[PDB]
């Protein structure tokens, strides 16, 4: 029951994204990113455990998601360089996130699910 | 000026959708759908002047967009062989409706505009 | 578990869609429509024990999620009376497939996850 | 235009209006500097961002500012914003169009690429 996750899809087969790399940022003082965790996306394309629960404060985070290597070794030349979501995270409270990422070539889409523990 | 509104785009290959046929019905009485109207995507990738702002009653309606064949071409194979969108129209008084299509080989994403 | 499952996020809340009934369908041989399974989407917003192996064979089938009753209970005006997805299955023997759907009140997204068992 | 950014609002269904948009370049020392900056029109469209001169070669980072749209209409966000990260003109002279379709909890964003 780790606190946030990041799953991401491949649209081109249909299959869940393998091999790609994760990184996690933290708002610092000083308006600067200063690295959180990462991590390598498996053939599930789902990544769980990143932060632990009490590591995980009140600030602004920045989860990046890495795709233009991914394509690169398929062989498909992509547009973005990378995919990068930011939001306030344990606002009002203690809370689980979930970030789902589905990955195109030229195009991608996320959503977020909040849940009260 | 158009009362209803198609518009595909392609998110492989980041260019609108080609040659891709588009069919609209409208459902009748006898809850059965019969065809209203019919389109190509044009290489913009919309579908303009589908039906006229008279001809188009209230009711219920659904658009048709032929994926298959667009992969087809391209030498893909597609998991959709079409998408299909229907909606409510004209439920109190005339709008403006726009639907839009983000196609993929295994994806597809749909939103709709609506206005007075 | 199932050949085919589906998925349902709400991305008002921020949360999986509740309450949300699902029909499908598969194409007969005079190309009409018949009853094939129906369900509803749990507090996860996700499908399971909708079809078998055995029952579920080669053809045509049509998943329709419908998305108006679950905007009337939360009180916002839907666009969509339902969303459906029609894909031909089981093309080279039996597979996994997933439908995923991402609502909105005036929108909605749905991708497909094949795998090889 | 190079570059256009087409903002949507999923839960109205209209397009999002009174959004800030903000461009940066990545510069030598892989730092973000101010490239341009606007607001989403009635259609939630920007235009005029940049010309085809200064449009140049390298990395360019798109800012959507949804939280304060979503502030405004009384709905608590999930995202501040909404960031695209992508190389432009490495192969020459290319339009770029950045579509994004904002919900409070959610957002999807497609680009087109062509050559003029």
């Amino acid at each position: 029951k780790c606190p946030l996750m990041v799953k991401v899809l491949d649209a081109v087969r249909g299959s869940p994204a393998i091999n790609v790399a994760v990184h996690v940022f933290r708002k610092a003082a000083d308006d600067t990113w200063e690295p959180f965790a990462s991590g390598k996306t498996s053939e599930s394309g789902e990544l769980h455990g990143l932060t632990t629960e009490e590591e995980f404060v009140e600030g602004i985070y920045k989860v990046e998601i890495d795709t233009k290597s991914y394509w690169k070794a398929l062989g498909i030349s992509p547009f973005h360089e990378h995919a990068e979501v930011v939001f306030t995270a344990n606002d009002s409270g203690p809370r689980r996130y979930t970030i789902a990422a589905l990955l195109s070539p030229y195009s991608y889409s996320t959503t977020a699910v909040v849940t009260n523990p």
